């Protein structure tokens, strides 16, 4: 039991598609900032917390499933929900938290510290701290600008270094001091642009699905990734103004290396796509989606790859990631995007471990 | 004892936000077409069928809650799911129907005829039949064109008379003969434009919420209906091409009387609004939304209208309806839109009772 000799906390990422519990052990440096962070337990359950009926029976079953078999308890718990809960009004979220608070008060194995819905800006902060912690880039001042994207089911986040600016909302800027360094970040979350919510605007777009895929309205798929990408870009830019907001900022604050977490890691590591070195380019991602999915005959392809419940969406998802990164953020189609291997189960929760001490 | 004296049928509207069972008694004319249709039972349960976990335990609980206390069980049942189920791929929908089929197989009274997801086109056909049945406009050749709109959670439908047009998809046209008359309709459904799905693209738009309403990203509402309306119009037109699809047909096939069903009845019946005769105009809805909700203080509104559960969305919905009807469909903003008093619970289910006899 590592928690007899080190500080441990539990952090639950309560996202739109499920909840992932992590238990972390760590030591602290002489500023009481965590160091030597190790994940000692990880469990994911489905569906998302926001998608269950908020009553005591259902919440008890859900929390028992998430927590009951953890090899360690008697530790502090942070339960932080993200865009799934942000899609609900505060009045509806309150019912979930009232029941969750009651569940924790009615037991003794867990010490609930906080249970709340965090803003997308906070989530973006945690995304950047978690990834940079993992890359070991937090220790000292960097030669390089490191940008992080988190591709979620309901929101997407982007975060990159930017000197503190009196022209940009305080909400979109975070200054931190960590390991004796001062770091100023631009943070942004686009609610509605996560893959599930985005996809609900394009399910009858033939260009977004393999040939003869049965669209819900009775028409047939006729896939073409550049065309599907153009459709998605209207949501990104005509509706959300992603390009107006992000591109002028990146033009002035070049990111040297991009890292992505979230769904893109699963897409890129699937049997349908082929990437080396856990990295992709948008050019290659679009081409692969276009040729390996959009221009294929659906029935034939479906029977060939029966083992992938995302298969049907791959023409759309490859098009959407390109529309987001290239047409939205302005990233060069040939720029390397590193993605964290899905086996790592890397999310923003290390950022919570780190941030409380800053 | 109506079903001892008349034919009876159960029709379930399994929509995105809940399922509504109706039991109708009816007689039939010389062609065996239903006449004298009377609702004898109505029960609504939440949440939507597509929102529950598709296992035997949860489906049993849901169908028992929907059906077990009905007064009459030995009748044909139609279970038709709409846009909530259309958001899911066929592979995922199959699990729901496999389990629901199993549940019906253990009932010795209910006679399951069909359980399936209907297309938005069929939903629109049933919309128009149900409303025109209630307006008593089906029995004879009409002087005036009656158009119908159904404002759902996940899709919206529009349907109106139009002679066969060999240049328009077969899927968007229906020809029926009912009560000795020949009717040709244009039908269209827009998946992703129902109020829940569309709202998920605008939750961080301050123009769309009352002053000081807490947005998910931590900024404050600063409502302005014309500004919110312009944002929603970008989703209507730049993304879904509503106007390009619909307006040319409506200019060539004008509608004299518009009837709406679905959510608009609930909005318009709020005490925040001043409407008479169960009708509204878009210009009145937008001006009233703008003045009494968008430009008012959230904390004040919330304490002032304790019975309006969805009050927080009223600025956005006033803007959204106008964006859809006026900027999308091209309806004049001073045109009367009749809505059905919500206490009638008029949905498209009477359409199924009529249609299956043709
Ligand atoms: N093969 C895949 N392709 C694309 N997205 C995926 C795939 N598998 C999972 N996802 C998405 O990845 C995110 C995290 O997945 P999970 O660990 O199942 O919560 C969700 O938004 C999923 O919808
Ligand atoms: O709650 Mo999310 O799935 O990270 O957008
Ligand atoms: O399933 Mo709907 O709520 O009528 O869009
Ligand atoms: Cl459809
Ligand atoms: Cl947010
Ligand atoms: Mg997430
Ligand atoms: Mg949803
Ligand atoms: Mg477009
Ligand atoms: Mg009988
Ligand atoms: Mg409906
Ligand atoms: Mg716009
Ligand atoms: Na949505």
């Amino acid at each position: 039991n590592p928690c007899e000799k080190h500080s441990c906390i539990a952090v639950i990422d309560a996202g739109s598609t499920g909840s992932r519990l992590h238990i972390y052990s760590y030591d602290t440096d002489d500023t009481n900032t965590p160091i030597h962070i190790e994940e000692i337990w990880n469990k994911k359950i489905k569906p998302g917390f926001a998608s269950i009926q908020p009553n005591s029976v259902t919440i008890d079953a859900y929390l028992t499933m998430l927590l009951a078999d953890a090899p360690i308890h008697n530790i502090p718990v942070y339960f932080y929900a993200t865009a799934g809960m942000r899609l609900l009004p505060q009045s509806q979220q309150k019912k979930y938290y009232d029941e969750l608070d009651y569940w924790f008060r009615q037991q003794s194995q867990w010490q609930l510290v906080e249970a709340k819905t965090i803003t997308g800006n906070d989530e973006a902060l945690f995304d950047w701290l978690a990834v940079n912690y993992k890359l070991d880039t937090l220790k000292s001042v960097q030669n390089k600008s490191v940008g992080v994207m988190d591709m979620g089911g309901a929101s997407v986040q982007i975060v990159f270094p930017m000197p503190k600016n009196a022209e940009i909302s305080k909400h979109n800027q975070v200054e931190l001091n960590i390991y004796g360094q001062n770091i100023n970040l631009y943070v942004h979350s686009f609610l509605g642009l996560g893959q599930t919510e985005m996809s609900h605007q394009f399910l009858n777009s033939p260009s977004c699905f393999a040939n003869d895929y049965p669209l819900p309205d009775g028409e047939s798929g006729q896939g073409n990734a550049p065309s599907c990408k153009e459709e998605v870009t209207s949501l990104m830019n005509s509706v959300h103004k992603v390009n107006q907001q992000i591109q002028p900022l990146l033009a002035l604050n070049p990111v040297n290396e991009w890292y992505s977490i979230g769904g893109i890691s699963n897409l890129a590591s699937s049997q349908l796509f082929h990437f080396e070195n856990s990295e992709l380019t948008n050019q290659s991602l679009l081409q692969q989606g276009d040729n390996q999915i959009c221009h294929q005959q659906w029935d034939i392809l479906n029977g060939q790859y029966p083992d992938d419940e995302y298969l049907y969406q791959y023409c759309l998802l490859s098009s959407y990631y390109y529309a987001l990164m290239v047409d939205g953020y302005g990233i060069n189609p040939n720029q390397t995007i590193h993605y964290i291997p899905p086996e790592q189960n890397l999310d923003w929760t290390i950022g919570v471990v780190l941030h409380r001490a800053l």
